[PDB]
């Protein structure tokens, strides 16, 4: 098929992988400093602000909890 | 065989690999700014 | 035995590690604007031509079909 | 439901996606030079220090040696 | 602990992570153009020297060779 079946956009580029959750929750960072988490529907279930740019990808732990590094300097862990 | 399937156009260069859902859905993220999610 | 097997020349330089199939056959993508599959004995097996350089590794789904990321804009679905 | 769980504060950006040890702890590399050991409450473990910005994850051996490449152009090999 | 195991110098900044074996063969790649391959204890095993810096890390097929990207356009593989 090959078809569109949404689209979420931030505020600037994304320059690493997504990262999908146990649940389908859609983990992305953005060079705008957010994490968002984007449900299946494209709709956006949260998002998270870091004082700048994320470049990587985010991990999950067993728990659910969601550690990204950004370029502010912090690790953060986050509530799913 | 090598041959194309089918393109999906975003408005700037694609930096990361892409990563493909449960059901097949495929993520990329674009220097456009947008997260997309493509049908297989 | 750490010698060489063989080696596969691109145009350019190469930026984003190798994927490697079920059959073993070996895609890598080139700053040369190509996706190359490889096979084991190191000959080509097929090229396609992108519109730029590729900068991140290409993904293969349950199917068989390669995705890659090009500088020209374009997520790629190719076929085997 | 997105809320922070904690936040660790690195000298300088950290570029890598975080890596996940067997007891949960999360290590990231910093660009001021250190791997970081963090525990799943927040707290610091330890901390290895590096001549120069570490830019890629660590990797995990199986008998918990951690791996980590350096700007300084080393490989360190680090105990848990 | 925390402690250093050993350390391993290359010329040059290693941007990539390093992959392991599954005999516990730690091979890295290098701006000084070289993947190195490693012993649990730090010793050095072989070095494949290439053009150009390797950027990217080096995958392991399941015949054990050992395939590496180079900027100087080729994609190596090496024998185990």
């Amino acid at each position: 098929d090959g078809t569109e079946k949404w689209r979420f956009k931030t505020g600037k580029a994304i320059e690493a992988s997504p990262v999908i959750g146990e649940d389908g929750t859609i983990y992305v960072g953005s060079n705008d400093g957010h994490l968002y988490a984007i449900n299946p529907d494209g709709t956006e279930k949260w998002r998270f602000k870091t004082g700048k740019a994320i470049e990587a990808s985010p991990v999950i732990g067993e728990d659910g909890t969601i550690y990204v590094g950004s370029n502010d300097g912090h690790l953060y862990a986050i509530n799913p």
